[PDB]
């Protein structure tokens, strides 16, 4: 697939004529190219979104919702193509590709359904002939930056609320996954999104990354990705004071209390560690199991993990890592854990596969025993199918170990003790706490976290409300002479 | 007066006992000294607030509200001491001082009244035996950074909601106004704020500024002040992803349509330009008057501006600029305008005062006619008693000129046309729009702006909610085996 | 057409097969028959809705929303059948019929969009280890009682939110308009509403009216219709304390101030008096015109009213009254007015039509001049194309006269004075105030009134929330012995 | 104590000169008289509240809150007198009297704190130059009817929200408890409540009960009491369509699961059955205990109940019933249970006390074994210190037995099973579910119930919001010619 740019209502090439290659993570070979937009291409996109703003705003949320619902319907009718792009670009197992598309459709529906419901407010003024009207309006130009890990889902997550609320958009996806973003944009265009409202830019971070976030006309940046990139964004966006929506790294603790339903804890851990090969912002990244059940728990976890099939999307339980860098990083991580005296209970290397799969970026499920709380494998995001395990014996200890983390997104808890449940609901300082169940997040939740996890959040009434700016109108309708305490009336 | 630090429940000196002087804006003589905190002092205050956190949180908003009400009561009873400190430190006219204390009292009441009212939410889960609980909890450690212009009002604005919602606080006021902040802090301490909950730090921006906003343990920064400082903060807080509440510059358009109540608009303009010597984040900074009335209006505004008295707080209409750096900078602004050919209709220099006041940092009302829309005096914030006026002739032009502005806080509109009032409520892209009345803002409004004016807002339900983080708890209580579409049940 | 009952998943006859006739308001000839439910039939429908309840509740709002959307889609596709039934049953002009179906579609969409958005709340408990969860759950069995005036629109208004929020329903429409209701019911059944969830009952008010509203198992009654019936309902529902949603009479004041846009006010008045022959709960029922313009306004309103055509739905401006009882009652109203000395400026009788239409229940536009504020025609609802006008001369008088009214639904105001618009927003004690525009109400408004107009409201977040009951769960998770101040611990 | 009436700003006698005697429930002797207001007295009170309304409204919620806070402070400063009136009029133990006053103070604070926070809403209109403004305003005249059981608490509950929200009030307390109501009214008057805003009427139900609720000018009735009285009120209020807030009977099930913490379950049951001698709308009125622990549970409950002291407020654990009728009713209830073959495990009669206590209305704690689910003691409210116990063996059974009740207010649940907790939160169809803790309700909860328990509710944002009416203002500010689909433009 050769993907293109979409700027001010037309599909176009990069104005340098330059491109970037797309590699299959399943086979390791080139399967596609995308355009490498220049800064002038970016300026044109941003100017187009500026010019389209007032008419997009004036249409109203209901009319905007009709277009967004239309896009959902076209996506749904032709979902197989999108599922296939995800399998090709990411190597996801077919059921993950299908589930992610299910999420694309669910999100678009959910966000468009907010039409004419995100109300402003009327407040008492400082007299009986004064009121304060509080309107919720769009921020203006939204830059939407989506990561490679959920390359369809994350596009729906950002475009649908930005658009429903009356902002115009310039979307730049990950260069590892341009295809799924392009396809979704195309469907929005087919749905009737007007000229300049939705723009699509691909290119190298090193050429256009700072430029698109620091640009004088940007009003809001909505981004999911790496912590380091979110930090740079926040630095650069000081040039425009853009409203920021950053969802960054996670290091979810997975906590299994002595009274946990073992089977459910273990099903959920297989999901939480190995879904999308651990390439999830809510992946189980630390395992804490009560000492009374630690040995039986770990034995069964290793035995189940042994039964996972890697390989082709058509039949694998688990797919490859996104690119050669992710693979080299993951090996380096495991080798550092080894050189620290961590014990590898299973995995820890790339397997030797045959056929075209020999050159994909496959990594084995990897379980690490008696992992130090202060080690790199406990303190730094891994984003791959590797986890360390540690024993716990008390509730206060469990809370303290979990919160001793620079990340604060998801977390998991298995127990039948209602008091641990309710207490942890406040004591576990994480944006999401999953209790006796797996993720992923729901559209009605507010996907967010504490500490290095970022800024603002996505989903729920509050997430869609992050794309609205509250403004105040103070009116005086007394029809009488003003009296201002610090201004002498004898001047009049 | 001499001010000290307050750290972990005790008044203490700077770790090294270094101090900074304080000058009277009314006489230019040294009148006070403050402690120069060190980086170590900031650490101790932040560590103190970390330790106090859980017990403060655990106290509940009701019990915390009792302490805050007590502080209000002690403030109200001893208010004359605070009025006097504002007059000495800032040189404000007695009625401005009194008014700022009225607002201290009003704000502390308003915010404490939120006890037990900032609810979380319950949302439907993905099955009948699932729910998503959404708790609002405190961010943790709040760094409060207050400006010199409303040095009592701004301290109340930040402490009251930060404390009510269960955060601990380190407060660093402007080195131009340490006294009013210390006095309020001391009132909260007398009201029984527990050790560690509220810390007070003074010192030089150049020595401890970056340090305090970049610190590892800071969860939230709430700051009002200059745009350039807010930009630096946003850059530095990329080190901790602290939630940002930034209230930065304004360049308020003051718009008088042809059918305006002339007397009321002129009253309101005298207030909006000359209150606190124009040193207000909502000061009139551009004057747009309808061509039919421009001449009469400018004429009257000049004559009125001539009648305002500058000098002693006990009898002036208008006080002095905060410091010699403000004075230099205001003269330079006026000189740039005069040398771009701008027409000075009145004033434009320091008045001619006798006695001690000739050494104070006074500046006359300065009115410029037929200003250029793209000039410095229309595009850059002045924060001084200077304004240029331009003719307007259409409603669309009025909106466009207002909006052609890197700032986006307050704005003023005088008209008796309902369709302009309603349309402008959306077309004027400013945080606040005062229609047929002056400011200042009410506690129930969401004080905020668009564009360079900053991040988030203060006041109203929404402003106090900025000090709360929303977290989700997903619970499954089916009590049945889990089924996860991507995890094979034949493994169990 | 012949209509049947729908009970527990099957179309069925009356237990005894008794029927009621239906007359064309356009020709006065019998055109249809409906089943006469018996008390036993009502029991079976209520029992059915009781049984279906838990599984309907358990389905979740998302899944229920899918059924409701499907019903909308089937309605939209087959809309011409519903347009034709409204024209036959009610005699509405083709553009009124089409418009009422547009509103059916709009409402079903708007309400289904609330899926997963009507959140519960979490509130702070009386200790750090306590919370109060507040769930919104359905009331249970909803009895929906719809009037004949908007016989499609009103059915959509009540079913859509009742079903979305997880209630089961028994619907009993007006015996004057069974067809439009049955057709919509059949669309929900085709959309897959599960057995028992939606039941359809027709029959005589005198036989089953009290029975259905007093029934032991009814949890909620939602009714629009005449005041006297709503009074009877409120009395009868004292037997079950059912939650009441009652939308009863209106007596809307139509107020034209001296500076009104004359053309727009006259347009709006033609709509507000003569839309649906004045058979609207928001029809203009009193006309108050400023003394400066009264003569010109009345003169123009008369000439315009003369030009409106009465007759066939295919080409009339105005249709007939619903039944012969409406016609008798309108003549009596006009005769009472003529015999109290009221001055008839136009009309006041049945028109002179040819052919089948001479047997239809037509009534001319009727305009009375210089009406008395305390007269029947100003104090009692007419629900027919009749209105009297009075001069007004002050703003306080306008408010007072508007408010001197046992009803409190809609009102209309035409003026270009902002201070009147803002002040009237509070001074006019009516549920709806239309300023410089006509109705009807929008789905996002809270359709409601003061005084005799009834109980609760419909539309907006608040209206759909009326079908949800809030319950509290208080939880203590301290895990420590309890201490209760009035219970001695020395007993333990 | 001779209590008087307060009508239009003056303390007065009944205009018939008639009175009603007040009896001590401790001694059985006359200790007081109250005025027996006539209908004309009622008309005067209601007219006074009508006349005071606009000025009370215009004051604003903040100014109204100052008066209400002032009343709280005067109550708090002189609380001993109120505690003493409660002990005298009701016979409550001193700690109950003190706790109820604590509740009076807590409620008044909580409600007044809603000043300027119960916001209206701004909603999108049907074009870009249309909005819908939604204001929350007072209903008007509130009739407040308070019961004898919490004769101070229930007055604070009703007056504080009614008044804060800008309604005027006519209060009629129970004739068994005029003293505590009068005292609270007096304190509101001392706080500065203006003339006609707060009116105080006492008299016989049979003379003025129907009259005050059916009166033409009443806008809202807020009542707590008996189910039969609430039913009559709802019937009579059909005359004015008053907004209704009725809290009526309860029959709380008290459920103790096999894994319950016995000590806490038993402390809570002593409270729930014997607080205020069972004269509570949330009293334990049915006991369900899991068969595995039934016999040990009942043994300990009987042994603890044996240890409760009846008698004088100064030292009793439990006080007398309110009057001779309550005593005769309670005996009749026990004798009917006996004649049905219920087994009385303890109590069931009035004790033979000495001194003045011999003529008080004392009744022993009464526990009844193997009580039939369909008996009067399980199906009808008792409101006295009598309870029956029944075994359970499953969760579905427990839910079904609990919901098989015509009441639906409070309920109690002791268990350590988190799944029963979460599931019951939806399955237990009661307004309040107390889990591992006692009542009473908190000011931030929404005290309400299902089925016969009444209408609307009190407390929380939603309870105070029941005293506000939401109104809509639809504005069109296009400034263009209207086009109405069903009105021909060629008429213009």
């Amino acid at each position: 697939m050769d993907t293109k740019l979409y700027i001010d209502g037309q599909w176009v090439n990069s104005s340098s004529g330059k491109t970037v290659d797309k590699y299959s993570p399943v086979t390791g070979q080139v399967i596609g190219r995308m355009e490498a937009a220049t800064r002038d291409d970016v300026d044109r996109a941003i100017d187009a979104a500026e010019d389209a703003f007032w008419a997009w705003n004036d249409l109203g949320s209901v009319e905007r919702s009709k277009i967004i619902y239309r896009a959902k319907e076209l996506i749904e009718k032709n979902r197989a193509e999108l599922e296939n792009i995800i399998m090709e670009e990411n190597g996801k197992p077919v059921k993950e590709a299908k589930e992610e598309v299910d999420g694309v459709i669910d999100q678009i529906q959910y966000y468009a359904e907010w039409a004419r419901k995100l109300n402003g407010e009327v407040v008492e003024g400082t007299s009986s002939h004064r009121k304060i009207f509080q309107y919720k309006v769009p921020y203006g130009i939204v830059v939407a930056l989506t990561p490679w890990n959920f390359p369809a889902g994350m596009v729906a997550r950002k475009l649908a609320p930005a658009l429903l609320t009356g902002n115009t958009v310039v979307l730049k996806p990950s260069s590892d996954t341009p295809g799924s973003a392009e396809w979704i944009v195309r469907k929005f265009v087919e749905a009737g999104v007007p000229k300049g409202v939705l723009n699509f830019i691909t290119g190298r971070g090193s050429e256009i990354g700072d430029y698109i976030v620091e640009h004088k006309k940007v009003n809001l940046i909505t981004m999911t990705g790496s912590t380091a990139t979110g930090q740079r964004i926040m630095q650069k966006a000081s040039a425009n004071m853009a409203k920021l929506i950053l969802e960054l790294g996670g290091k979810a603790p997975f906590m299994v209390w002595k009274d946990a339903d073992m089977d459910n804890a273990l099903k959920t851990l297989l999901w939480a560690k190995y879904w999308n090969a651990g390439q999830s912002c809510i992946a189980a990244e630390r395992l804490y199991v009560h000492e009374d059940i630690y040995d039986t728990f770990m034995s069964r976890f290793v035995e189940l993990s042994r039964k996972l099939a890697l390989g082709d999307p058509k039949n694998a339980d688990m797919g490859p890592l996104i690119n050669k860098g992710a693979l080299q990083a993951t090996s380096e991580i495991v080798e550092e854990a080894k050189e620290s005296g961590a014990k590898i209970l299973f995995g820890g290397s790339q397997p030797s596969l045959s056929g075209p799969y020999r050159n994909g970026y496959f990594f084995l499920p990897t379980i690490i025993g008696n992992a130090d709380q202060k080690s790199k494998i406990f303190q730094e995001e891994i984003f791959a199918p590797v986890i360390g395990a540690r024993k716990i014996s008390s509730v206060e200890e469990m809370y303290d170990l979990a919160n001793d983390n620079k990340y604060g997104l998801a977390s998991y808890l298995f127990t039948k003790d209602p008091n641990i449940i309710f207490e942890a609901s406040e004591r576990i300082r994480f944006g999401e706490l999953y209790v006796n169940m797996p993720g992923p997040e729901a559209s009605q939740g507010y996907h967010t976290g504490f500490r290095m996890t970022g800024q603002a959040g996505e989903g729920s009434k509050y997430g869609i409300s992050e794309y609205l700016k509250l403004k105040n109108i103070y009116v005086d309708y007394s029809g009488k002479p003003l009296h201002i305490n610090t201004v002498r009336d004898d001047l009049f």
